[PDB]
Parts: C-alpha cells; sequence; structure tokens
C-alpha cells in the first residue's frame, strides 16, 4: 500500500483561486506546527504548488524532514477566472445562483476558469508519474512513508476523487478542507491501484 | 439550513480477544480504550452535542457513557447503531478465514453487496441504520434548528458501520462505498446535511466534512 498525504496550508491574510496570497504570521506558525506532526510520519518525498501559501508552508516541512520541496505548477488551486479576487456578495449580485451550483456540479466552472474536471485532469498525471518513478514508494522497505503534496482545497477534492474513482456526480460529496488540515488516500495492489480513503480533513497541527 | 452528524468510533478494545473478527460480539475496552474515551468526551464535548446516540455494544457505549457524563447529557441506545454481523467470520481471526476460504476476504472488502455466510453486506448494515437517522431528523426541530444550528448530533458506533452509514447518506452508488477506509481507534466522522426548508428526507444533500480524525485532538 502507498500512502498520499495531501496538506492544505493554514490562514492567509474573497475568491483567491491562483491568485498569490500570502500566509497571515499565524499561518506561518501553523506551518510550523503541521511541519511537527506531519513530520513524525517520516515522508518520502514532498511536492507542492508553486503558490506562496503552499510553497510556505512546503518549506517548513522540508525544514523539519531534510527533504527537498519539489514544486509543481499542476497543483495549484482551481483557476477561478473572473471569480477571482471578488468577493461573494460581488459575484452574487451578476449571478444568484452560480456558486450554488458551483459547489454542486464538478463539471461547472466560472467564466474564464477550470472546472474540478478540468483541476483533476491535469493534477492526476502527478501521481502516475510518481508511481512510475518512485520505486521506495510502497516499496519493501519503508513501505509507509507517504508522499506529500502540498496544495489546496480545491485540488485536493478534486484530485481525490478522480484518484477514488468516484462519479463525477458524486464529486461534491467531499467537503471543503479546513486550516493547517491533511488528507490521506491509500493505494492498493497505476490505473489497477485501488486508492481507498484514510482521512479526510483531519487537523495537521495536533496528533 | 444544515444539520451536523458526528460519528464516533471507541478506542483500543481488550487484549484477550486478540486479533478476532469482531462484529456483533460484545467486546471490551482495555485500559487505554477508557482513557481514549475520556480524550474524546472532551474533545467532542467542546462541540456542544444536542443528543447522543449508541450502539448497545459495551465497547461503543462505555465511551458514549463518557461524553454523555461529560456534556451532562443522557445516552440514547439504538440497536440498530450495531456493527455489521459478521456471521460465521465473527470470532475468527483473518489466518483462520483465509485458510478456510481464499480470497473472499479481499473480495468481501470490495464489494459492498457481498455477506459472508450467516452475516450481513455493508449495504444490510446501511440499510438498517438509514432509518435511525430519518427518525432523527423527524422528531428533533432543534437539530439544525434557529436557535443552536451549529450543535451535532452524536452516533457512537462501530467502523463498520459507520463506512456504510456515511456512505449511504452521501449517496454514494455501491459500487463506489469501498473508497470509504477504515476508522482508526477513538476517531470521528462528520457529515453536513443541508436542504430547503420543507424539504423531505430524501432531498437533503449530505456533504463529507471529516472522515476518520482523531477525537483525542
Amino acid at each position: 500500500a502507498r500512502r498520499l498525504v495531501m496538506l492544505r496550508h493554514g490562514q492567509t491574510d474573497r475568491m483567491q483561486g491562483q491568485l498569490d496570497t500570502e500566509l497571515s504570521e499565524l499561518g506561518r506558525t501553523q506551518a510550523v506546527a503541521a511541519a511537527e506532526v506531519l513530520g513524525k510520519r517520516q515522508p518520502l518525498l514532498i511536492v507542492s504548488s508553486d503558490l506562496r501559501r503552499a510553497y510556505d508552508t512546503a518549506v517548513k516541512l522540508g525544514e523539519r524532514t531534510g527533504l527537498v520541496v519539489r514544486v509543481d505548477t499542476r497543483l495549484r488551486e482551481t483557476h477561478l477566472g473572473d471569480w477571482q479576487g471578488l468577493t461573494h456578495a460581488q459575484i452574487d449580485a451578476d449571478a444568484p445562483g452560480a456558486r450554488l451550483a458551483w459547489r454542486e456540479d464538478a463539471t461547472w466552472a466560472p467564466h474564464g476558469g477550470e472546472s474540478r474536471v478540468d483541476v483533476a485532469a491535469r493534477s492526476r498525471p502527478l501521481v502516475a508519474e510518481l508511481v512510475a518513478s518512485e520505486p521506495e514508494w510502497g516499496g519493501a522497505d519503508e513501505p509507509d512513508r507517504p508522499v506529500v503534496l502540498v496544495a489546496h482545497g480545491g485540488l485536493i477534492a478534486a484530485l481525490s476523487a478522480a484518484l477514488l474513482k468516484l462519479p463525477v456526480a458524486n464529486w461534491p460529496a467531499l467537503g471543503g478542507m479546513g486550516n493547517a488540515s491533511w488528507t490521506q488516500l491509500s493505494g492498493h495492489w497505476f490505473e489497477s491501484i485501488r486508492w481507498r480513503l484514510d482521512v479526510w480533513n483531519a487537523s495537521a497541527q495536533v496528533s
């Protein structure tokens, strides 16, 4: 069994998407806490979104583990198109039912943005590459050491649902990840690997 | 228009039952399992539960009692929260089962309609426990109500039950129920049910908020 951990950063300084928002100082200390916790699981590898709220969180885990943090733009949050930088009120004022529809339809995207299906399509190949290129992952010697992806709430829900092979209609069953939270899937005996959900949205600040 | 439903799995059980599949066998908590119950009571108690309903099997009930003691609530017991009955596999180890019925145990995990002889499938477990949730929706107007909408109902039960009931409420097709993994010792899960006022039980849209987080925090 290959363990795959996905970590969502803490507090930041209104739709963000791929805008490059910063962690607050609280968010920075939450990254430290998350590093202390996830560091005890001894990660095999760390891959991070290039967006600083994710990357700055990953760097603390890298410092705790002595691992490099590989960066990969395929882990970027959903691009939210015209919504980016807008408040809920502003979006609701142009389309009263849009945010609701979005939440309930994994194929729906804001104008100029990505749907959950798009985000899964672009991120899923990263996981396949890792299965192919990291024989230690779930290998005989240290089978429990997890690959850690440091990313975003939208990405994590989309990619998890895709790996679990849920039908598209059921992808909205996965709620939103909180601040400094983690999720874990395990892949059991790429295409023939069967993934199951071990943990969804547990706090990473505490163990 | 959101109701929170928390499901709690107990901690470690008695040393003397070893690795046998438990199912509806009435096994007891270990000493550690008892201190884990107290830790979980502290954590879940801060959520201000509205109601606590528990399986009658001692490992769940004794855990629920600690939460009731800490919150000032009395624990309701519902036999529909019992773990899957494992039929002829109850009391047996993995090695015994695999020796007798090679390939069965692993295939069982991947088929929520399959049941060991004399036992229940995950579908059976969901079918018997889903009505409890519907009865609670119907009889507890405070649940998701105006005064304190976020106070959760807490079901204290078992891993197989929590996976089956959760999958059923989320309306996953049975072919996809094996996507939910196992619950650990002293762990919790939360679903949120979202609905339009005046709508029936089936129209409630459930979302998975948390799966298998530590309840000792």
